């Protein structure tokens, strides 16, 4: 058997984490997939770049309430496919040379690693190795109903989806999640004819109710939305896909999308073996210093955090590469712990929206004194440059004291305009100070940040 | 003569002086063009519902490489005209109903008002007043060169040229500030040809010198730009314009632009009368109390600040308005100063400016130990999404401390990209905990600035 001082377990937030202070140390990594984790080969960027084009079109059809004429003539799928991998796959690539070829002190394993022992990983290469420490970053995998793995039709999810070879006529998503909404979006303005099907009473069901609600209303104007109802039969036609659900409907169309939700690869890794815990929902247990239940093994990334997300995954690696060098099951003086107070999220679906902080539902349950302004878009000059009619920005603060506890923005440049509000919540900043103790440029998009503060009562 | 509690000139930032803290006294409000001051009616709003509309048209001329084809039909020139005022002048007058109509203790005059005593003032429509506290909030006016409002051609500036019945084929500019370069994008982006003249030999001559430098190469590949020689004759052919230069060359055109700068409307009032010093430019002398050097007398706005700038002259009203209660000129403890530390700039052109603290002449002159990092927007996720070549977040930190002096974005939304900057200024965040003591959203634009602050030296 082959030791090393670290072994990691993914390629995603998982090579990250070697850098210069590890130079003197072996390391070993494995990955049984594409290299960079999902984040940059199926995940976050690819995605993005799609929403984009997708973004550009939606200007286009729209351009005439403007006084703009244009016309929409047709988009060419396979060149966008052909523009966004043809810079995805050679970074990937690039990257997975540097650990392999360069590659100082480095091994790079390509199959599934699992848990043999106590540090003991059986590579899936027909090997076994040995580490002083191992972290994992095994990430997550898209969850398929039994239903649809069983009846034998052709389905999607987000590893091949964005490599059609050409554009569905009518697009069925199953999943009323940030994935389901955002590739609705994708598809729906570059001229397919997107079917939703939610298990809920709303999309983004676990959002701030009042950005489910108006979303929802927007989007049953845009897509075919159904909500309320399991599905629970899945039949093929031919290129025909249709879906039966429980209250009897049958959706039909060209291309089945799946994105009903991920699932931790904790359960995929024999964790047992190596006294690892699991929690009741697949992810691997680990304290405040991504530390787990068993020595001289962390984790971080979609295997372990409660927030799926990269920025997440990211600030943990940070965490965990510093505690990786100190004496961590001896001496929590010299360790980091991982802030997860203010994560923010974002969806990049029509209208565009981002979150931080809590739910006015949420603030209220905490039993919370709490003051909310929701300010529109089209109540700010710049939103009236838009013709705007569907943004709103919605801070929830406390009285007295101003302290904010929430914002959530549905519209254009949501995650960006709603970075003042993350900047100010995360250094105790007031609402009252974040509107008057500083200039707001007039007018741009950020001043619907403003005006929501000065809105608010106290 | 009618004696009042408070007199105001100027009906833009002067109108939001009077609120419920002043029912019980009469004012007096003096406006002799149209209600509500240049911002609303001929600068600060129309101004950039123009540029949006241009940046509509310039997403459908850049949209194929994205993979999108669309034409750009036409546009409808009047029908921008009648959608950008047709929202305007009904709010203009709808508050110049409310002065008149709601008016409490309130009355309007719609004359030329100039200081004829101490707190007397001759309102230009055959009257006399006086007043124990006045404010004036004057503004300023274009300036307009001797070649040119002498040779008797017809010209235009930012209160006309929006009103123009048809888009002009060729358009000539006089100036290389804001105002010339946001209307060379507005008209060049719709389909008018655009000469430049600017008397320097750079576009933005104020701004960062690598930021004036870049855009002056992308302003060259849009538009004709003639630099380093000043204009010395105008002559008109017809309806067609012909511009001499000092170096022989004439720009000839259908229509003359002149953006050359603003003059603060202080010369035009009579103050000498008043005892209300005027400085070496003609802005009325203040203090941080924004009390002139006459008692019972304030100022704001273009007419008194060194920043002509809308968010300044609300901040400053919020000044005013509050100090006007109290005695200014005998007990400074209850008074507000204003705040001119971290003024942010922004210029609505191709590609969008902002900017904010020292520029890096500035830092290395004040003789501060500094860092630097361009952070370009083709370098995080999001500058993949969009295919961007031209975007650049230039930040300017302070090395050992890390306490930001100066941030300059030249970009898509640089004036929302650069919030976060003005506010982690504003409140004294360094830029070590900026960068990574809050979440970023990914991938997003606001990831810009997350990188140019993690490529800092210290
Ligand atoms: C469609 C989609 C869109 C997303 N959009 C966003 C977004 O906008 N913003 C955001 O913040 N996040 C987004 N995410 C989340 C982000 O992509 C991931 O959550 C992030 O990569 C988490 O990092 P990770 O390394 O833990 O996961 P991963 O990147 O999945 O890393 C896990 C790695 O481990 C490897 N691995 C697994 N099992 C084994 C094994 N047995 N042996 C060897 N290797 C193994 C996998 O091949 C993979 O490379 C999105 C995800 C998806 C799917
Ligand atoms: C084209 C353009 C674009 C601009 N864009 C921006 C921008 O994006 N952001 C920004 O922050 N700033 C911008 N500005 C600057 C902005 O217009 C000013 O900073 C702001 O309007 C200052 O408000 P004010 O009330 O002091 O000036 P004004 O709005 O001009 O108010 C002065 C008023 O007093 C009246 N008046 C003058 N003299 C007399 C008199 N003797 N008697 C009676 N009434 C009188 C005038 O008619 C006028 O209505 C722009 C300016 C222009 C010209």
């Amino acid at each position: 058997m082959t030791h090393y001082d670290l072994a990691i377990i993914g390629s995603g937030s998982g090579n990250s984490l070697p850098d210069e202070r590890f130079d003197g140390k072996k390391i070993a990594i494995l990955e049984e997939g594409t290299f960079g984790g999902t984040c940059l080969n199926v995940g976050c960027i690819p995605t993005k770049m799609f929403v984009y084009a997708a973004e550009v079109a939606r200007t286009i059809t729209t351009a005439e309430k403007y006084g703009v004429d244009a016309t929409l003539d047709g988009v060419r799928w396979s060149d966008i496919v052909k523009r966004v991998f043809g810079r995805i796959d050679p970074i990937s690539a690039g990257g997975e040379r540097y650990r392999s070829e360069d590659s100082p002190n480095t091994t790079v394993y390509r199959g599934h690693a699992t848990f043999t022992g106590d540090k003991t990983i059986d590579t899936g290469t027909g090997e076994t190795i040995t580490a002083d420490q191992v972290v994992i970053a095994a990430g997550s995998r898209p969850i398929i109903p039994e239903e649809i793995a069983s009846s034998g039709v052709k389905y999607y999810t987000n590893e091949d989806i964005m490599r059609l070879p050409e554009l569905p006529e009518h697009l069925v998503i199953v999943g009323s999640g940030f994935i389901a909404t955002e590739f609705a979006h994708v598809f729906s303005a570059l001229g397919s004819r997107v079917s939703i099907i939610g298990r809920s009473q709303r999309l983004l069901r676990h959002l701030d109710d009042e950005i489910s609600e108006r979303f929802t209303e927007l989007a049953e104007q845009k897509w075919d939305v159904h909500l309320g109802s399991p599905l629970t039969s899945v039949r093929g036609d031919g290129d025909n896909i249709a879906v039966e659900l429980a209250n009897g409907t049958v959706v039909s169309g060209d291309v089945l999308l799946v994105a009903v939700g991920r699932q931790p690869n904790g359960d995929l890794l024999g964790l047992d073996k190596a006294g690892v815990e699991l929690d009741d929902k697949g992810s691997v247990v680990v304290d405040e210093y991504q530390r787990t239940t068993a020595e001289g093994v962390f984790a971080l990334g979609d295997v372990s955090s409660p927030y799926q997300l990269k920025h997440v995954a990211n600030h943990e690696a940070r965490v965990v590469q510093h505690n990786l060098l100190q004496d961590a099951w001896k001496d929590t003086s010299g360790l980091r712990s991982t802030d997860h107070r203010f994560v923010p999220a974002a969806v990049f679906t029509d209208p565009q929206i981002a979150d931080v902080g809590m739910t006015e539902k949420q603030a209220r349950d905490a039993g919370l004194d709490i003051t909310v302004k929701v300010q529109a878009y089209g109540d700010v000059a710049y939103g009236w440059a838009m013709e705007d009619q569907e943004g709103i920005c919605k801070v929830i603060a406390e009285r007295g004291t101003g302290r904010i506890l929430g914002a959530h923005v549905m519209g254009t440049q949501a995650p960006t305009v709603i970075q003042p509000l993350i900047q100010a919540m995360s250094f105790g900043l007031s609402a009252q100070d974040m509107a008057r103790g500083q200039y707001w440029i007039h007018p741009a998009l950020a001043e619907v940040v403003e005006n929501a503060l000065l809105g608010l009562d106290i």
